[PDB]
C-alpha cells in the first residue's frame, strides 16, 4: 500500500490490468509529455482508461477513478510521431486528486491484493477459469493470442494474477474490463470474469 | 442506386444509420477539411465507422467499408478548435475506392431501401417494438426522451424501425456496423431483435 505523485496517461480504449507488460501506443501532447516526466524521474506512471474513446483531451470527469500503477520500461520512435512504449503493469490504483497543470498529474493510493480467507472457493474458481479460458480460445473467432501466452496462463496459479491476465486477452468492453479492475475481492473478481467468459461461450456455441 | 465521389469522415468509435440526424464533434484536420468541402460544394458527405477508436490517421484498411451518406446540416466551431457538425444520415453506402489527396475521398455506391415477406416483416415489427420497450425498461444505462420512444412505438416502417432501434441501442460498433452492413430487411430485423433479446436475458440474470 502506497501513495504517489505519478502522470497520467488516458488510454482511449484500452483496459490495462496488473500483472501485464504491454507497449502502449501514445500519439498526443499531453500523453507524451507525462511519459517524458516518467522516463526523466522514476519511471513510474498512472494508466487510467477513458470513458469516451472518442474524447481527444480528457479531464479528470472524462476519466475512471481506478487505473493501474505502471513502470515505463522503454520508449520507440515509429514512422509516425508517435510512441511506443513498453509498460508494465504492477498494482491498481485509485487515481483521484488530480493536480493542475500542462498535462495530467495526479496523487493516487496503490493497493495491495488481499487474499481471501475462503481459500477453498478460489481454488476451485481458479480451475473453472482455466477450463472455461480454454474453451474461449477454442471457440473465438477474432482472438489474437500466441501459444507461449496460452501456456502462461494455463500455468499461471495465482488466481489474481489468472483473472487480470485473461481479463486482458478477453475481447470485452473498456466498461467491463474496468469493473475487473475495480473488484478488489478476489472471489467476486475470479466470478465476474467467469460470469463474462460463460456468457461468450454460450453465445458463442449459438450458430 | 447511383455511384458518388464525396469528401469521408472517419468515426472513431461510432456507427450512423440512416433515418438519424446526430451532432458529430470533428476535432482531427483532415476531418475538419473533408467537411469544409462538403459545406462549399452540395453538403454531401460519407461516414465511415474505425475498425479501431485508437488509430488516429486511418488509412482505408483502418475503416469498415459500408457507412452512410449524410447531409452536413450546420458546423458549429468550439473554443477548443474542434468543429461540431450537425450529420442527417439518409442512405446505406459502400465506400470502396479512396482517391489519393490530402484527407479520405472516396466514390462509393449508395443504396436505397427496398419491404420482402410482408407477412414475417410484420411479425418482427411487432415483436421488435415489445423487445425494444422491455430492452428500454430494463437496462440501466439508457438516456431516451419520451418523444423518441413514442415515436418508436408509432413507426410502422420496418428499415426505419431497425435502425433506429440499432441508434439508440448500447452496442458496439461491430454490432452495429452488423446492422448497417445487413441490407436485407428481413435479415437487418432478424439481427435487431437477436441483440435485443440477447441483452434482454443478461438483464434479468441480475
Amino acid at each position: 500500500h502506497m501513495r504517489l505523485e505519478l502522470p497520467v496517461i488516458p488510454l482511449r480504449n484500452t483496459v490495462i490490468l496488473p500483472h501485464t507488460t504491454t507497449p502502449v501506443d501514445v500519439g498526443r501532447a499531453k500523453s507524451k509529455r507525462a511519459v517524458e516526466e516518467a522516463m526523466g524521474a522514476d519511471r513510474l506512471i498512472f494508466l487510467v482508461a477513458q470513458r469516451d474513446p472518442e474524447v481527444d483531451d480528457p479531464a479528470p470527469d472524462d476519466l475512471y477513478t481506478w487505473g493501474v500503477q505502471a513502470v515505463v520500461k522503454q520508449a520507440m520512435r515509429l514512422p509516425d510521431g508517435t510512441l511506443q512504449v513498453m509498460v508494465e503493469a504492477r498494482a491498481r490504483a485509485q487515481v483521484t486528486d488530480y493536480i493542475p497543470g500542462p498535462y495530467l498529474r495526479a496523487r493516487g493510493e496503490v493497493f495491495s491484493e488481499i487474499f481471501p480467507i475462503d481459500e477453498a472457493v478460489v481454488r476451485v474458481l481458479v480451475e473453472e477459469l482455466k477450463e472455461a479460458f480454454e474453451k474461449y480460445v477454442a471457440n473465438h473467432k477474432s482472438l489474437r493470442l500466441d501459444r507461449y501466452q496460452l501456456e502462461a496462463v494455463k500455468g499461471t496459479s495465482d488466481p489474481a494474477m489468472l483473472a487480470d491476465t485473461i481479463a486482458y486477452h478477453a475481447t470485452w468492453t473498456v466498461a467491463e474490463k474496468q469493473e475487473i479492475l475495480e473488484l478488489t475481492d478476489l472471489e467476486a473478481r475470479l466470478k465476474k470474469v467467469l460470469g463474462l467468459l460463460s456468457r461468450d461461450l454460450e453465445r458463442f456455441e449459438l450458430d
